[PDB]
């Protein structure tokens, strides 16, 4: 199980917001748990895939149309994987990211993101700059339909 441009493992954008329709996709020894949400003017579902104690991904969607990933286990298949250092990907945040965390886009991709922790430094409303950022960590995989 991999994050690409398609999706993670068999979870796609026809991937239907749907218990069963998840579970059949999942591949790995998981449990499953749903909520709801505001978005829109409305309330969505979603579901949280969950690896032991802790998410390892949430599903929004009624179809599919995001999935955050934070199980270490499951990398993007630009070799990227919870824990890369934000100094192995970009030499600077400028046009790469944004405040989610900081969130980075993937290079080369139209699908994925990587958001990125670690210690904060200066005012709380911007980015921290390249220097604290050179040492953060992916701490979550994206993709958006």
């Amino acid at each position: 199980t991999k994050v690409s441009e398609q999706g993670v493992g068999e979870l796609t954008a026809s991937t239907p917001l749907q218990e069963q329709a998840i579970a059949d996709a999942l591949d790995g020894d998981y449990r499953l748990r749903s909520g709801m949400k505001t978005a829109n003017g409305n309330v969505v579902r979603f579901f949280e895939v969950m690896k032991g104690d802790n998410v390892a991904m949430v599903i929004n969607g009624g179809t599919i149309s995001r999935i955050d990933v934070l199980d270490s286990d499951i990398p993007a298949d630009t070799g990227v994987k919870i824990g890369t250092p934000f100094s192995d990907l970009y030499s600077k945040a400028f046009g790469n990211c944004q405040k989610a965390a900081v969130e980075c886009k993937a290079e080369g991709s139209q699908h994925i993101s990587y958001q990125f922790s670690g210690e904060w430094r200066g005012p709380e409303g911007l980015m921290p700059s390249d220097d604290t950022l050179k040492n953060w960590k992916v701490s979550k995989i994206i993709w958006r339909r």
